[PDB]
DNA sequence: CGGCATACG
DNA sequence: CGTA
DNA sequence: GCCG
């Protein structure tokens, strides 16, 4: 009853194993700043099931037959119900490793790659980035500077003066083009660690060379802390605040309007439910899916999609809203 | 055992 | 390498 | 770590 792709079913953004999913992410988000992909998939997803269920596990019996769940995912299941802990997962928590990855990787400009090196380096605090800062790049230089202004949600309450400001450097971009709100803040967030903005416009190709027009006129009127032809800008913005403002993230993205509802698709997430359906996709149906479109590579063409709804039913898979796409 | 999403800057 |  |  369980399907076993998390695109398969719907995940809304609370639910009703919260405490259970959260301990499985930790060792996801473990195994991947020790470079195992494969064990932060399974649990990401073994995570992602709890989510969809419909109401609390409180016995190890519920977790037979659902998907994911071997040996290491139902032991600690297990210990949690059983002693509201697990201790892998706590051992995990305050180790130096876990915690010092985190730190590194939760700044803009520094991977896994790089923030594995400084840690082997013997660097921990962000203190010790700051002292030798010809070590950094540009970018990692800005992230260190905004880290603590970053580092902090971003309301939903925000985002809609922060896209009026967008809407009016795009207009004058190229006048009707169109912003769309996506990412988390789309399936229903009320905060999220940045904002994501997918442009475009209703004549196919006028949006050609658009992003560098905007990207200059929103430098032009002092917004932009931070930023690198392109089609996605990754940036830091001044954002009011009473009495002052604050560094946030913002992603901006143009697409053809051909390419709207894939593009859209992508960036609304989360990324474990579009990892899940690019494999779906390629797996179940022999499909190739990316931000740009779906190719048959039998018969060498790319499915048009004029809505999301479009490529849900290309794909065979039941419809989810952007609210029940929480993987 | 092979596979694990798929792009752009 | 970084980023989504 | 788990599925097929
Ligand atoms: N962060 C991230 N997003 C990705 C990746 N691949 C991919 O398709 N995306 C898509 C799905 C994400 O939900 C969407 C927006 O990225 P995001 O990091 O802003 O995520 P979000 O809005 O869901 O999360 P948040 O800001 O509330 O923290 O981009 C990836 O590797 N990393
Ligand atoms: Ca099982
Ligand atoms: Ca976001
Ligand atoms: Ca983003
Ligand atoms: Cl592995
Ligand atoms: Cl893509
Ligand atoms: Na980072």
């Amino acid at each position: 009853w369980m399907p076993a792709y998390a695109c398969q079913r719907p995940t809304p953004l609370t639910h009703h194993n919260t405490g259970l999913s959260e301990a499985l992410e930790i060792l996801a988000e473990a195994a991947g700043f020790e470079g195992s992909e494969g064990r932060l998939l399974t649990f990401c997803r073994a995570a992602s099931v709890l989510k969809a269920l419909p109401s609390p596990v409180t016995t190890l019996s519920q977790l037979q037959g659902l998907p994911h769940f071997g040996e290491h995912s139902s032991r600690v299941v297990q210990e949690l119900l059983e002693h509201g802990v697990c201790e892998e997962v706590e051992r995990v928590r305050r180790s130096e490793r876990y915690q010092t990855m985190k730190l590194f990787t939760q700044i803009f400009g520094v991977g896994v790659k790089t923030a594995d090196r400084w840690y082997r380096e013997g660097l921990r605090t962000l203190d010790d980035l700051r002292e030798q800062p010809q070590k950094l790049t540009q970018q990692q230089k800005a992230g260190l500077q905004h880290h603590q202004d970053l580092s902090t949600p971003v309301l939903r309450s925000d985002v809609d003066a922060l896209q009026q400001v967008v809407e009016e450097a795009v207009g004058q971009a190229l006048p009707g083009a169109t912003v769309t709100l996506t990412g988390g803040f789309r399936r229903g967030k009320l905060q999220g660690h940045d904002v994501d903005f997918l442009i475009t416009h209703p004549k196919e190709g006028q949006e050609a060379g658009l992003l560098p027009r905007v990207m200059c006129r929103l430098q032009d009127q002092g917004l932009i802390l931070y930023h690198q032809a392109f089609e996605r800008s990754f940036c830091i913005f001044r954002l009011p605040q009473p009495g002052s403002w604050k560094a946030v993230r913002v992603d901006l993205v143009v697409a053809p309007v051909s390419q709207f509802p894939f593009a859209l698709l992508g960036w609304t997430g989360s990324k474990l439910f579009q990892r899940e359906l690019r494999r779906f996709s390629r797996k179940e149906k022999g499909l190739w899916l990316n931000s740009h479109g779906l190719f048959d590579p039998e018969q060498k063409t790319f499915f048009q999609a004029a809505s999301e709804e479009d490529i849900f039913r290309h794909l065979g898979l039941e419809y989810l809203p952007p609210e029940q796409r929480n993987a």
